[PDB]
């Protein structure tokens, strides 16, 4: 029995196809082995709505989807990164959650 830790230090910006887009630097640690995932904010948005079909009934909080501005300003992005680190973090706190293949495989517990 090996709880991960989860934090969320930094986020960086991508660019594909000439559009740019955040990705969230993940910090995952298990055991004595830490690695970094880099996800995007569409990413969580996918693993909450599917956690959230299966168990209808859990409080967890993901930050607004829909924005209306700009969505690379500093200050905003700085928010989104507390509030993405929050929802994993509670995520973790379950060990029916953090099993879940679809959450090991987002934070590559199995890779």
């Amino acid at each position: 029995e090996s709880c991960p830790s989860v934090s969320i230090p930094s986020s960086d910006e991508h660019r594909e196809k000439k559009k740019r887009f955040t990705v969230y630097k993940v910090l995952v640690s298990v055991g004595r082995s830490e690695w970094f995932v880099f996800r995007r904010y569409a990413e969580f948005d996918k693993l909450y709505n599917s956690l959230k079909k299966q168990f209808p009934a859990m409080a967890l909080k993901i930050p607004a989807k829909r924005i209306f501005g700009d969505n690379f300003d500093p200050d905003f992005i700085k928010q989104r990164r507390a509030g993405l680190n929050e929802f994993i973090q509670n995520l973790v706190r379950y060990p029916e959650l953090y099993n879940h293949p679809d959450v090991r495989a987002f934070l590559q517990m199995d890779s």
